[PDB]
């Protein structure tokens, strides 16, 4: 099965998922001087006031905080997007060390972690249909640097002891994802893919310029999770990030000068 180890990590994925070598793969390096400011880009509209978180799940590759996506409760609109995209889950990718962990990079800089708020285009009815479409998903990516704690992350941090191993889930209601956002919603955008198998080329990536800061203790708690199931040999869930992929025939656009 695919993973992030020596024998099943990102360099092996193409053997089962040949789209890994496709034309619009993610993540990418964001070369900030080559990105083009597009004044026709609209501000992002993040409407999370009615969000309903339900559960948190260790899926063996990351942990997902899942939301009720059966109504337009937490939606992303505007920016480069046409129509309305519903929040289904968020998760993170992180490193074994503060010097690495993000999937996207900025002028080759790696951040300690990267948050992905995953949304699907309501015109396609559900997530499974949306991933089959070139405009099916919008993923809002937010970098994490280590410094001051992020108070809105602590509720996530504190439940991780309950989902240490693959397949464990826990109730996780009333979590407000607005507590994970930075001040500014300035962003870069480009067409790309899921960054894990099946690597489907269905994502409008929206990557925020401003990172959030989390404490060293917060990210250390991410690194105590396990990729394995309970009663299997323990392998720490760290370095669950795919490296930057070739940009190919793509231009990254910026919402800001
Ligand atoms: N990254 S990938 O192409 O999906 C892949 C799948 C299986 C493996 N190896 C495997 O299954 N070995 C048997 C031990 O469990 C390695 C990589
Ligand atoms: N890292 S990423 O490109 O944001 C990503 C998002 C969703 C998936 N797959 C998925 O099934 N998401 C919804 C889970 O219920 C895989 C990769
Ligand atoms: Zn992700």
């Amino acid at each position: 099965h695919w993973g992030y180890g020596k024998h099943n990590g990102p360099e092996h994925w193409h053997k089962d998922f040949p789209i890994a070598k496709g034309e619009r793969q993610s993540p990418v390096d964001i070369d900030t001087h080559t990105a083009k400011y597009d004044p026709s880009l609209k501000p992002l509209s993040v409407s999370y006031d009615q969000a309903t978180s339900l559960r948190i799940l260790n899926n063996g590759h990351a942990f997902n905080v899942e939301f009720d996506d059966s109504q337009d409760k937490a939606v992303l609109k505007g920016g480069p997007l046409d129509g309305t995209y519903r929040l289904i889950q968020f998760h993170f990718h992180w490193g074994s060390l503060d010097g690495q962990g993000s999937e996207h990079t900025v002028d080759k800089k790696k951040y300690a972690a990267e948050l992905h708020l995953v949304h699907w285009n309501t015109k396609y009815g559900d997530f499974g249909k949306a991933v089959q479409q070139p405009d099916g998903l919008a993923v809002l990516g937010i970098f994490l640097k280590v410094g001051s704690a992020k108070p809105g992350l602590q509720k996530v941090v504190d439940v991780l002891d309950s989902i240490k191993t693959k397949g464990k889930s826990a109730d996780f209601t009333n979590f407000d994802p607005r507590g994970l956002l930075p001040e500014s919603l300035d962003y870069w955008t480009y067409p790309g893919s899921l960054t894990t198998p099946p690597l489907l080329e269905c994502v409008t990536w929206i990557v925020l310029k401003e990172p959030i800061s989390v404490s060293s203790e917060q990210v250390l708690k991410f690194r105590k999770l396990n990729f394995n199931g309970e009663g299997e040999p323990e392998e720490l869930m760290v370095d669950n990030w795919r490296p930057a992929q070739p940009l190919k025939n793509r231009q990254i656009k910026a919402s800001f000068k």
